[PDB]
């Protein structure tokens, strides 16, 4: 059996380039936190390792901090999947496969990860895969264009349109062509518009809309 | 429910420093090879890892290759653990407990992983004991004076361990003090003591299978 094999809810994954409006997105689900478990990315906990600031250091010095980061990142994304709820739905702000399909490989084709380092995140990414269970039912794919999700970055981090087409590229590869291991169906949203109000059609029953 | 729960046999881990005699004292298992899933240290993957060889380079550049190797280390030590099998004795050399109790711990002392590095080695360390069931039901702890396991270490020769000071000795002996004697860490198991600054080459001996042709007619 793999691990939390019971933690099965019907788990949707927003997936984008940094500045998709993922953190707009999910936002606009706050409504419906009592009826779906709702996890945005834990940058605080990257933020603060027992002491240590893990996205600085990476952001700083990525030659040394590449495997160390991308580690800790891996094991967030692993427990926000394994994270059991009574809820019927889980939605969750990125996955291990946005972890391993995208950032991991811009890493090694950006030289922060030699081979070396490469090939033992691979032979774990194996390992996770065969014994942890990770449900995947949904991707909502935030699809932009670089130049628009530039823009929105400088609105904080130093980081160039260049890395921003690096993740564009390996989203593309992943998400459009099929040159990843696909867990499941991918429907895009042209997050190039605003998604503000997305879904509004739609309204909870107990919306004070319905009162008399 | 944790991974391979069904592997359940009566699991047994030899611990030692480097030069405890720890590859003696496994090879007299060979003979019940039939009942007993005999699982040696993978020194083999760490020296080719899809190509590259991880051992060399921790040796020769530690601070660079320790986060890696100790993390691919740790990986082959869980696929041991995990390894199913139809014997009722599983005997492993070393686990992912001396990775993280000595090897990891001494890496740390010595400044080749940052505080950044532990901290995250740690939090997989809690995630995998949450999430990846690890049969420990006994260790053998072969216990050396560090000087002893130097004499052998120069006696071999082995290329990776030949240039291995004294003093790196000496702290991991500290760290298998710590973890089979003084019980600073989490122990799952009871542990036996060798005195392995005793050869161990007839070990076990007065016990013969009674298949040996020594009861042939
Ligand atoms: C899964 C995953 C999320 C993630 C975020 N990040 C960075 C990019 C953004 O600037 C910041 C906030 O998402 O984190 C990364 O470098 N690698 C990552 N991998
Ligand atoms: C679990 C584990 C085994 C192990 C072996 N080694 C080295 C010590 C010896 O020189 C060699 C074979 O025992 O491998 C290490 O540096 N870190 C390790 N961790």
């Amino acid at each position: 059996m793999k691990y939390a094999e019971g933690t099965r809810p019907f788990t949707i994954l927003i997936e984008g380039n940094i500045g998709s409006g993922k953190t707009t997105y999910l936002n606009h689900f706050e409504k419906y936190k009592d009826d779906i478990c709702l996890l945005t990315e834990p940058v605080e906990k990257w933020r603060n390792v027992n002491g240590v600031n893990l996205l600085e250091l990476m952001y700083k010095d990525p030659k040394k901090w590449a495997m160390p980061f991308v580690s800790y990142v891996t094991l967030t994304m692993l427990q926000m999947h394994t994270q059991p709820t009574n809820k019927k739905v889980k939605i969750m702000e990125r996955s291990i496969f946005s972890a391993r399909y995208c950032f991991v490989e811009n890493m090694r084709r950006n030289g922060w990860l030699e081979q070396g380092m490469y090939n033992t995140l691979e032979e774990w990414y194996k390992f996770i895969e065969e014994s942890i269970h990770i449900q995947a039912d949904l991707i909502i794919y935030l699809r932009t264009s670089p130049e628009v999700a530039y823009e929105r970055i400088r609105k904080e981090e130093n980081v160039p349109l260049e890395y921003l087409q690096q993740l564009h590229q390996l989203h593309e590869d992943w998400l459009i062509h099929q040159r990843r291991p696909q867990s499941c169906k991918v429907l895009v949203l042209d997050a190039d518009l605003n998604l503000e109000n997305i879904g509004t059609e739609y309204q909870r029953s107990e919306s004070s809309i319905f009162d008399a």
